């Protein structure tokens, strides 16, 4: 990828077999759970889209998604083609014209274009709009792959409380919703879905307690 | 992260994807013990908080403890904003003003403030507020993890005091107490919980007697 | 760990992740025996006592002997405060007196006075001390770890004299003793702890010889 | 002890025997309390060893704690002989040594050098030091005195909280731990050995308040 | 305490055996009833906080007060250190800095400086706040210790009116509330709870009446 060399400039570099090869295995090993999307963008920083296009046509199978990431990215560039017109006219070597709705995919553009956006000035965060058009990708992959949703989850009758809240959050950070209903629903889903013992103990806590005060009460 | 280059300034480096992957290994398979904490530091010397940050979202299960850690670096943000008043007026010249609360969470600072404020003089050490932070995040996780505490491990009497002195010792290094109340409970516990047996073996030896002769004494 | 630039300054580094790695994991698979105190003495090379610290405190499980290796290195930092002169006053510039007790084992001393003191002039070993002392402390370690003695192995009727003399050696190998009692307890009972066969054969080819024709004639 | 005068001159006072019999009243009628320590030093302020040493006389009963008292006085002053230099032979004249054990002991001090050594510039104080050798012998005398230790002290479920925690702050006065290690076994023990119902209400009200609350919520 | 002296700056003094002999006695014999707290305040008239501490000190029996009281002295000078300023840095003659919550205990300040803030110009009475402290302390303390409310006490048909009128005073010297629902008690439950016959007397007679009225006509 663009990587800083020693001392010196940003030069252009190919991606390494191995953070690839990671990747790709990561990918296809498990499941697409949320945490593919911090990795990815711990293995994705700076670096050309056409290279982001080499990464994502390597996954084995699953070509669904592949198809839903298409269709998004597509009508996405279609949305920044339209909101943003096209500057017509000369335009001046080194700089060059605007990207359009292929060439931020990469599909048309190459190397040496990408090359001379991330070294243009103003700077053009082209790849970061590709890695956050792909971050969006995954969110719908997610909600695609996502068990179940949060308004079913209900602890067992003498299943410890530790598991409950452990799978309760993991189900709501697959959740896509606003950051005041999430607040909303771990504050009310959580006294209104626990055993008789520990909303006993919660009410009598009442509100405004969090959730550290709670699991060290209902503790026993 | 961030490392300094040989006969040069420091440079930003990208993270390694063997290092994330050992660390996300090691936190998921063996446990939440205490010997982790120092392994942590180990892995993120000198590292930008986005680093920190991707190293703790990058985990699987046990998102009980995640929640946890980020309400205490949210409230820790909160204490850094009151102790250190927000300063208004103008930016300096090529002197960016002090991280705020959402800054050193790196939830609202692009990486090139971070960066700049690595090799800006003078240094600003806001990562390693951010990793004492996770320290203490992780201290308190770890606690809340031990299920039993030190007054109340009692020794069977079929079993060798090995696994005993080894368990008793597990408790006392999984609490957070001064170093002297440490002192007191390995010079009083250590003998007070023991099997009559050796308990009365000790005595006659009187106090003030190391633990190798104490292993001695009373074998099998 | 801090290293020497060819032809240049001493520059502190990291310690590598793979070195922690493998040390943590051939301590975990390999419970002490005397063949892992050499491979400590070749993963310190030229490393800070906080480099020390750090890989010993990564250690998991047998927390026994990590607090007898603690207990010996408080005491032997008490040994060095109380035999070499402890300098108070006035300090010369350009110069630091040399590490305490609590300076050698790292609990007080900081990182820049460890490095200031390895490229002063002249050097102070301290790491290396603490080192040795570590070394002496895993000696005891592992001669309390010793299964049994050395004076009780015996050699079974159906057992082949091979994996006796293994055994007999990888036992006396386990003994903190001068070099001339192990010479002569190798050349007396080695022989009177076998099967009578072999024993009168090698009574036979004279009172002590070399090891090699004691093993040819009693193979088979 | 000697008492100055008010627009007059330091005069010392003779003994009166209100003090004496007081002192003796005071110890025969319990004898075995940290009281001692208060009210000894309210009787004994500013005196010179030679009324120290005949108010410890003059008391009789238990001659088992003042023999262990003398003996360990005698090791004070062996203490005191071998930690300042020995003077001896001719004195600079208008100044003077400092008084050796034996002297300090008032055995070998006649009243005249005591009141030279206090009216001294600088001051001797060797009576406030043989006050504190007293003091010292008092607390292990009071320690091997003490019929209960503090982790043993169980409440019983009729028993009322207020005396319990009344003979409990007893036996920690009795105790002579660190300061820090009464401020956590104050912290923990009162609610480590309480009542089932009284702990559930102290859980319930939230660890970490003041003992006067504790007590309005444990009445009944 | 601190006895008057002519023609130059007064001279603290030890407490007198007699004086200490009483207030320990009068501690013993009853400990909770209000009228010790004038008796206190006779016997330390100006004293010393040395003095004071002494005094608090030698009360035997029923550690528990002992703990409320010190723990609101604690935090009655950390208070004090809060609101008044901090004098730091320079500290010219003729001044002091201000007592922290160890400097006004007494235990971190020797006698003399005790005697020099008391002598000072102008005069710093830190046993004056130390009293008053204290004083607030007694009273939460014989709050603490009375164990009757104020609204159940009736006059009993076979119950004489004197005895019923000196108990309900002799609590009412007790009671810590403001002055106006004081006076709105001593008015209404004085007459809610008589016996019948001078109810109704007192009633005929109407709200006013005295302590001599009221018992003439309750007599028979
Ligand atoms: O990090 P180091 O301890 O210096 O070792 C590195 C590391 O290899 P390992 O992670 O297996 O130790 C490099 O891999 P990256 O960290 O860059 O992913 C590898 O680079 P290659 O993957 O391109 O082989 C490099 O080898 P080289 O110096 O030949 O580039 C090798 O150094 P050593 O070969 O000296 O151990």
């Amino acid at each position: 990828p663009i990587v800083q060399n020693l001392q010196g400039q940003m030069v252009h570099q190919a991606i390494s077999p191995r953070t690839l090869n990671a990747w790709v295995k990561v990918v296809e090993e498990k499941a697409f759970s949320p945490e593919v999307i911090p990795m990815f963008s711990a293995l994705s920083e700076g670096a050309t889209p056409q290279d982001l296009n080499t990464m994502l046509n390597t996954v084995g199978g699953h070509q669904a998604a592949m198809q839903m990431l298409k269709e998004t990215i597509n009508e996405e560039a279609a949305e920044w083609d339209r909101l943003h017109p096209v500057h017509a006219g000369p335009i001046a070597p080194g700089q060059m014209r605007e990207p359009r709705g292929s060439d931020i995919a990469g599909t048309t553009s190459t190397l040496q274009e990408q090359i001379g956006w991330m070294t243009h000035n103003p700077p053009i965060p082209v790849g970061e709009i590709y890695k956050r058009w792909i971050i969006l990708g995954l969110n719908k992959i997610v909600r695609m792959y996502s068990p179940t949703s949060i308004l079913d989850i209900r602890q067992g009758p003498k299943e410890p409380f530790r598991d409950y809240v452990d799978r309760f959050y993991k189900t709501l950070r697959a959740e896509q919703a606003s950051q005041e209903v999430k607040n909303w629903m771990t504050e009310t889903l959580l006294v209104q879905n626990a055993n008789p013992d520990c909303k006993t103990i919660l009410k009598a806590l009442g509100p405004g307690a969090t959730l550290e005060e709670m699991m060290t009460a209902c503790q026993g």
